[PDB]
């Protein structure tokens, strides 16, 4: 019968300290990350929730770590492969407005320093490598995307351009939401789905017309992947109600794996639950994209969770509004929350990987831990059972944080 208190103070001995959560201090204190990170092609880098400050800076801090120190090329964001697109061009040339495109809950000042490092990161002449901005939610498939596939098959093979013209013409409109398609007949969602997958096969089959050895038709591939990804994933029966999740998540677990294949190394930031190892989400979803990715990578898949004790949060209130009304109550210790807020440090990270005797057999158990789901709601649970050792190889705590400093 293994005691608790004494599991707080092995994690004591070795966690690795973080002196702060500020994103321009010294990256000394993530050293010990190197080797425990080691030659992964794809770093899963959770956030307990979308609505806290000092969590956003700490993974802006890793983020940092890894590019200028693993080689890491590539950010993958919880964020629609559309509204990325923009992103991804404030970077590479400075250009845009990336609030007007991030997702309302991401419209925050942390992640708009995020993308501005990146920009200048990208634009110092010392760095032989950019970093590219991906997105790969798919709540959407805005006009850009199509005017990418539009653009490439004008210039490359304009007399394949009829074959498409207005498959995507009377695609545009439906998929400028999920409201709109899933309010579609089912049998207008099946033709929509039948139309994508035409647009994907005829440049498939074009594909020597359409310099297809390239790089950039690989793109193009990608680009029209997603509009299958967003009618498929819609187009679910009402008899197999949680597939919708099942295939969300498929897809974000596709776009991430498509980024590390033919862009490299490779990080996946999101919420703990998309890219934990185990689904910690399952009220919902019946599998996420992290235990897609561990499944296919293997040890080539590193996955880092964060995790909270006490303060203060934005999250959707009972009138679904987004706000710091989040409070953190890590009153149960049987938590992993009140067990590693135990912890005499401020910030720390560690190996779960690495733990040793009943420690070690702890974390392979399920016990409580912090949800943080977006909505505070009777329907929504404000905890979940999982087994960290199983969900994460590396976790960083945070024993206090504030609200993320959201866009007014
Ligand atoms: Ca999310």
């Amino acid at each position: 019968p293994y005691n608790t208190n004494q599991i707080a103070k092995w994690l004591e001995a070795h966690a690795k300290p973080l002196k702060t959560t500020n994103p321009t201090a010294s990256l000394n204190d993530l050293k010990p990350l190197k080797n425990m990170v080691g030659s992964a092609s794809i770093v899963g880098l959770g956030e307990a929730t979308h609505g806290a400050h000092e969590v956003f800076t700490m993974k802006h801090r890793i983020v940092k770590y890894l590019v200028s120190e693993k080689g890491f090329t590539n950010l993958v964001l919880e964020e629609g492969w559309d509204r990325a697109l923009e992103l991804d061009r404030y970077v590479l040339t400075g250009k845009g407005n990336p609030s007007q495109h991030l997702t309302p809950v991401f419209k925050t000042k942390e992640m708009l320093d995020l993308l501005d490092w990146i920009r200048q990161y990208n634009a110092n002449p010392k760095h032989k490598s950019k970093v590219r901005v991906i997105g790969m939610d798919i709540q959407s498939v805005n006009e850009n995307v199509y005017n990418n596939i539009i653009e490439y098959i004008k210039a490359n093979n304009s007399k394949l351009l009829p074959r498409v013209e207005e498959k995507i013409k009377g695609l545009i409109p439906v998929t400028k939401d999920m409201n709109t398609f899933e309010s579609l007949t089912k049998e207008e969602k099946e033709k929509y789905v039948l139309d994508a997958k035409t647009i994907s096969a005829l440049l498939e089959e074009n594909k020597s017309y359409l310099n297809g050895k390239s790089k950039e038709f690989a793109w193009i591939k990608q680009n029209a992947r997603i509009i299958e990804q967003f009618t498929t994933m819609l187009a679910t029966p009402p008899d197999k109600p949680a597939d919708f999740y099942l295939k969300h998540d498929i897809a974000m677990y596709e776009n991430a794996k498509w980024t590390e294949e033919h862009l490299g190394k490779t990080i996946v930031w999101g919420h703990n639950g998309h890219v934990s190892k185990t689904n910690m989400l399952s009220f919902i979803y019946p599998k996420v994209a992290g235990q897609h990715l561990a499944e296919y990578y293997g040890k080539r898949y590193v996955s880092i969770g964060t995790s909270v004790y006490e303060g203060q949060y934005n999250v959707k209130n009972s009138d679904g509004e987004f706000g710091p009304y989040g409070t953190l109550k890590s009153d149960d210790p049987n938590s992993y929350n009140y067990i590693f807020g135990q912890v005499k440090k401020d910030q720390f990270f560690i190996d779960l990987r690495k733990a040793n005797g009943v420690t070690k057999t702890w974390l392979n158990e399920q016990h409580p831990i912090f949800a943080g789901i977006t909505t505070e709601g009777p329907d929504i649970p404000k905890t979940v059972d999982i087994s960290l050792g199983k969900a994460f190889d590396i976790l960083v705590q945070i024993q206090k944080v504030s609200p993320s400093q959201v866009h007014q």
